[PDB]
């Protein structure tokens, strides 16, 4: 039952660490190089298919630029680096949305566990933990309104246009 | 409400399995660019305080752990994040003020997650209970992983003692092992 650990790890060791300073980094980027939405948009594919490059697997998702990095001495690691990536969403091939976008890496852990031969993780076990991971994280954010307001949770299950799914969320947020 | 199994598989799949294959190449890159004693221990040494006291700067834990230099930083695309950076730090361990050992050294960062969970029904004895379960679950994973069990060393201790002397014992054991 790894979902409970993955969710608290994801929240303690990343979300509540990176979300406070995200708006200022987004503002800094708009000063030099716009990005209307100032939330981290996290993708939650329950199939746990997490490619390393987002834009390489979709013509309507295009990498734009890195945000200004955020460095910190972390647990004996001097200058641990946290980078987030700006992507533009394309509709008929002409910018439709721009936002800081990434996957929820804990799902990548669930997938690799399902592929590990030295483990008893089945694709049914993974989908069970994938839902339980999302629910646990959502329960944490429900009592953390600042972090909850500083990110967007995009939960879906591919049987589809990911760029359309993302743009649907961006248009809902504009209200 | 058990988190140790999640922390263990997260630490292995999301870090060790990714960072350990190329650690030796990074270390030999360092040895060719700097003079030492050089780094003859190619294992990542991971401090595992069961009390979950994880300061960010190792010199707070013991001034006889002195930061030397960073390893070559690595860049990779992962989980939709472009150029996620992987960086590790080299420390020298002092004996009578003089360098007696050099290695790549850090804390097991997920132990901070266990600590923050104890601040805010998660007591410190549940925290200590989860840390031990974190340790032994990870050791079972390393037990079935020949490559990673050879490229890293967990240093497991409970603080009631010289942490620098604890590390030097592992390094001396590793160097004198048949
Ligand atoms: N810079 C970053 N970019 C994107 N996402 C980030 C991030 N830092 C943290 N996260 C997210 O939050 C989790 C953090 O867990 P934590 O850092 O306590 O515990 C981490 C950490 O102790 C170790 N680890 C992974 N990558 C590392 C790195 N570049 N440097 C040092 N330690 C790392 O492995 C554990 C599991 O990492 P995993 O990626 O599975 O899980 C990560 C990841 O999903």
């Amino acid at each position: 039952n790894v979902a409970h650990g993955l969710a608290w790890s994801y929240y303690i060791g990343y979300l509540r660490l990176i979300l406070p300073g995200l708006r200022a980094r987004i503002q800094a980027y708009n000063q030099r190089h716009g990005i209307g939405n100032h939330r981290l948009h996290i993708l939650f594919p329950l199939d746990c298919g997490v490619p390393d490059d987002l834009s390489v697997a979709d013509p309507n998702i295009r990498f734009l630029h890195e945000l200004p990095q955020q460095s910190a001495d972390r647990a004996g690691i001097k200058g641990r680096v946290y980078t987030n990536s700006i992507y533009e969403l394309l509709e008929n091939g002409q910018p439709a949305g721009v936002c800081v976008l990434e996957y929820a890496t804990p799902l990548q852990t669930l997938f690799a566990m399902s592929q590990d031969g030295r483990a008893g993780f089945s694709r049914e076990d993974r989908l069970e933990q994938a839902k339980l991971f999302c629910r646990t994280l959502e329960d944490i954010l429900a009592d953390a309104p600042e972090a909850q307001n500083n990110c967007r949770l995009i939960v879906y299950q591919e049987p589809f246009s990911l760029s359309q799914e993302i743009l649907r969320h961006l248009r809902q947020e504009e209200r």
